């Protein structure tokens, strides 16, 4: 079986006053091609583009992307990448440059042998209109919100075959 | 070369109002033994288990940690799971039962071939001081602040070799 509730808690700690301000600000993925990546996050997902960074000696670029308003970037490029680096829960797109035009090169989206990285999730309103539009603008299904094993809950795949789970939370807890 | 700035603005398009309140809620990583996580991530990192979910029919436990007060957690089981899965950067770790007695099983963390995901970062107020406390803890590193290329940000493992990168937002603006 798993870890009883009581056992789970036994290998918990309380948190160290020297980790209080740490936030969880990134998750990071490796995209073939950010031309589609950004059309992706921004069109279909809503994301929007807080930072880009290009390093031409290392020839690879990173996109930051978060639901954040535009209106809050700051103009000044150092208080900028202040700013993006401490929001919370941004996606950092990694380009290594030259990927888009090698046809023998691709990245694996960590759910098929080796197994690793499962998925980001996007909480919404409500997962059967967010996913009817989805399916009107083509964008590619996983897992229909009634397919599956657990109702209610959705994955759609971004241009590199990463898994996003669609999940409303408000309707979670017929679940378990 | 990679994108223009220009060219990465014109792959951008302007958020549908239908995802005005989108938010990205978890990362979710596998995790061979839940006892060494659990620790890790309170006790290492500071981070709250904030809900414990068990699926005895599919043999899993799903594990939601974050840098939330404790005292915030509701009480009532329904209350508690829309307000887990309502914040923002949530780590979910997913424990499938009997990974931790296999000897032939272990996770990839997607920084060898094949690559894709590479890491979840954590944003503190000094890198230098966290990795001192992280090193008199006996955490693995992959890469400490002073070594590899990008100086001042630093990579440790967690205990499944998932990379976790430790970076100070407002010593950042000199890298570029
Ligand atoms: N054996 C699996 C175990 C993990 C698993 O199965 N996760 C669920 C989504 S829950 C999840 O990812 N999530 O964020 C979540 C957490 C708590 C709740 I309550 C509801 C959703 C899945 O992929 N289901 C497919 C289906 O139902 O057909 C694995 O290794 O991926
Ligand atoms: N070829 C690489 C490209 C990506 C890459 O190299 N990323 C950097 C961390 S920046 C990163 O992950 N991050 O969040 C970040 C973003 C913007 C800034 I400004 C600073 C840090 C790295 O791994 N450096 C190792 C070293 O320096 O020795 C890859 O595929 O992983
Ligand atoms: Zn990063
Ligand atoms: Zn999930």
């Amino acid at each position: 079986g798993g870890l009883t509730d009581e056992a789970a808690l036994s290998c918990c700690s309380d948190a160290d006053p020297s980790t209080k301000d740490f936030l969880l600000q990134q998750t990071m993925l490796r995209v073939k091609d950010p031309k589609k990546s950004l059309d992706f996050y921004t069109r279909v997902l809503g994301m929007t583009l807080i930072q880009k960074c290009d390093f031409p000696i290392m020839k690879f670029s990173l996109y930051f992307l978060a639901y954040e308003d535009k209106n809050d970037i700051p103009k000044e490029k150092d208080e900028k990448i202040a700013w993006a680096l401490s929001r919370k829960a941004t996606l950092e797109l990694t380009h290594n440059w030259g990927t888009e035009d090698d046809e023998t090169q691709s990245y694996h989206n960590g759910n098929s042998d080796p197994r690793g990285f499962g998925h980001i999730g996007i909480a919404v309103p409500d997962v059967y209109s967010a996913c009817k539009r989805f399916e009107e603008l083509g964008v590619k299904f996983v897992k229909k919100p009634d397919d599956g094993k657990m109702k209610g809950l959705a994955f759609i795949q971004d241009p590199d075959g990463y898994w996003i789970e669609i999940l409303n939370p408000n309707k979670m807890a017929t679940l378990m």
